């Protein structure tokens, strides 16, 4: 499902990301944006053979398992495609484990260079929440 920009904002504060961990809504749906342009079936493979999954680009080597993914860990307990369902109850679960492992929202690194410092906010704006 690829969710419109309000629509993704009501869904991940139903799911309650607004202010987890001190991170706005705007945050959550920037980074959002850039992982995966607000996508639910997006994939990328990365050199170390992991892949990330989902609206917000979760990984196979610590978060979800992918059954081909060198050091796996799975710390989610989550197979990697529960992230690209329409339905982003398991993404959310698993990015609220992320963002509490020490660094923050740092760990999404798109979040870190394109998001970080800027007027988020402005991602929210007009959205009825």
């Amino acid at each position: 499902k690829v969710f419109g920009r309000c629509e993704l904002a009501a869904a991940m504060k139903r799911h309650g990301l607004d202010n987890y961990r001190g991170y706005s809504l705007g945050n959550w749906v920037c980074a959002a944006k850039f992982e995966s342009n607000f996508n639910t079936q997006a994939t990328n493979r990365n050199t170390d053979g992991s892949t990330d999954y989902g609206i917000l680009q979760i990984n196979s080597r610590w978060w979800c398992n992918d059954g081909r993914t060198p050091g796996s860990r799975n710390l989610c307990n989550i197979p990697c495609s529960a992230l690209l369902s329409s339905d982003i109850t398991a993404s959310v679960n698993c990015a609220k484990k992320i963002v509490s492992d020490g660094n923050g929202m740092n760990a999404w690194v798109a979040w870190r260079n394109r998001c970080k410092g800027t007027d988020v906010q402005a991602w929210i704006r007009g959205c009825r929440l």
